[PDB]
């Protein structure tokens, strides 16, 4: 003889396994100027129409209601790399990633289901960087992540699913970008790209653990 518990939509604790997933979208004046020399401000080599969003994957792992696990992954993508000054080194290291892997923590203080901020913080790799192709032997490392940060908000959009978004913040290398034909007066120049994505969420509960 056996119990039965059909148990319905309800909490979890520490363990849950929320699936989320959002496109990212480069936010950045390309109208203004794009790979084109000049000092104005004027209508020329507008952005073909399209769509440019990527879609990306994140796994966020509830453990902790002060703190929460977070990981994303997705195509890569125009950012910063280190950000430092670089001390001791030698190569190339290109960013011909296909699987990358990042990982890091969130932190909300909503404490409930509504329209509230989220922060995460954490460090990036890549996973599986080696290639299966005879170029170059002994061209892999054990392990290299970078640091970084990163703001998305939490909004509530229905019951079971929700919707999620991401925010960061890009630099800006020293490049002039406008259009030909110069003009005496003189205009402001405030661009300051950045990275922003967007998509829904939803929790799960694997229900599996060995201890």
């Amino acid at each position: 003889m056996n119990e039965n518990y059909p148990a319905k939509s309800a909490g979890y604790n520490q363990g849950d396994w929320v699936a989320s997933f959002n496109f990212s979208k480069v936010y950045v004046g390309e109208e203004l100027g794009d790979l084109n020399v000049g000092g104005g401000a004027l209508p020329n080599a507008d952005v073909s129409i399209g769509n440019d969003t990527t879609l990306t994957f994140d796994i966020a792992y509830f453990v902790s209601s002060n703190i929460a696990v977070d990981f994303f992954v997705g195509v890569p993508a125009r950012a910063k790399f280190q950000g430092e000054k670089s001390i001791s080194s030698l190569g190339r290291v290109s960013e011909v990633d296909y699987g990358p892997a990042i990982l890091s923590l969130q932190y909300h203080y909503d404490s409930f289901e509504r329209l509230y901020p989220y922060v995460g913080v954490g460090v990036g790799r890549v996973l599986f960087f080696d290639k299966t192709d005879g170029a170059l032997s002994s061209f892999d490392i054990k392990d290299k992540w970078a640091p970084a940060f990163q703001v998305g908000l939490r909004y509530d959009l229905g019951n079971s699913w929700m919707l999620n978004s991401d925010v960061r913040y890009i630099p800006f290398k020293t490049d002039v970008t406008g259009t030909l034909g110069p003009v005496p007066v003189s205009t402001k120049i405030e661009v300051d790209p950045f990275i922003l994505s967007l998509g829904a969420s939803y929790v799960f509960k694997l229900a599996a653990a060995l201890e």
